[PDB]
């Protein structure tokens, strides 16, 4: 069963052993579904993010297909490149494209942003969330820790390990999947739900980025999950030091309601992103830029 799952994820992946093809494997971070190495493609020096997760240590194993399948050959500006997976002994490697500027999450926790940045990380994302739910993709993870920076402040969208496939005929996904303090209200109570999760998680992403942290943060995930479910949105704490522009935008995302809640492409008519800065100035955020 570990064999036979094994088994099947050999169909799925490229051939091989990529340490023929890579050196250098260093950790540099971690999810709940395993560890992130750079490593350095042999032939060219050119440097790569490895994704290495443990088949026998994840949460729910045959969401290890979602990422490798649905990513395989996409290719938009706002989402980080898959290149390549393999099946290494009882590990999945996935190698991605590397970002140097890190993650939104470093930055979430030790500054504040103003709004043209705000508007500059929502838009990109914004874009990549268009494109995708379009296709039927539901991202599900959507938070700081799923955002990259580019070293010159450009942003895109990664861990596509809890994404899903949805279609016409096949509507809603049920499965209780994400990260606590993001999901969104129907997707905590097991109701039909879509991809307008992504857009209440983007909502407690500007929640994030303005307040410092998740509502509910201070909480326990599984106390937390039954107080979004049972409570109405959340307000931000900073009401004046926040401007209408970003109130409006944040009430089209933070509505219980799915049908009422906005979608991507309305959103990027949104009057708030067109104070979208360009991406150097998301650069002075950046742990290397805002310490002299
Ligand atoms: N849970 C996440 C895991 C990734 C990241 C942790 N490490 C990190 N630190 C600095 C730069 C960097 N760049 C990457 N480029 C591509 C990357 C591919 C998707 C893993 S990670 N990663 C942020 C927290």
């Amino acid at each position: 069963s570990h064999e036979q799952f094994r088994a099947a994820l050999q169909l799925v992946v490229d051939p091989g052993d990529p340490r023929s093809y890579l050196d250098n494997f260093i950790k540099i971070g971690e999810g709940s579904t395993g560890i992130v190495c750079i490593a350095t493609v042999r032939s060219s020096g050119k440097l790569v993010a490895v994704k290495k997760m443990d088949l026998r240590k994840q949460q729910r194993r045959e969401l290890l297909f979602n990422e490798v399948v649905i990513m395989r050959d996409y290719q938009h500006e706002n989402v980080v490149e898959m290149y390549n997976s393999y099946l290494v002994g009882d590990e999945l490697w996935v190698v991605m494209e590397f970002l140097e500027g890190g993650a939104l999450t470093d930055i979430v926790t030790h500054t504040r942003m103003n709004e043209e940045q705000i508007a500059a990380v929502c838009l990109a994302v914004l874009q990549a969330l268009s494109v995708l739910h379009a296709q039927g993709v539901i991202h599900r993870d959507i938070k700081s820790d799923s955002i990259l920076l580019t070293h010159d402040g450009r942003v895109k969208l990664s861990d596509f390990g809890f994404c899903a496939q949805v279609s016409k005929e096949v509507p809603r996904r049920k499965s209780l999947v994400g990260t606590p303090y993001w999901m969104a209200p129907e997707l905590i109570s097991r109701l039909p739900y879509g991809p307008e999760v992504d857009i209440w998680s983007l909502g407690i992403m500007v929640i994030e980025m303005v307040d410092g942290e998740p509502p509910y943060f201070n909480e326990p995930p599984l106390k937390a999950m039954k107080m979004i479910r049972d409570n109405l949105p959340p307000r931000l704490k900073n009401l004046h030091k926040v401007s209408p522009s970003l109130k409006g935008f944040l009430d089209r995302l933070l509505v219980r309601d799915p049908a009422q809640r906005a979608t991507a492409a309305e959103l990027l008519k949104h009057p708030f992103l067109a104070k979208a800065g360009p991406p150097a100035s998301i650069v002075p955020l950046m742990r290397q830029n805002r310490t002299r």
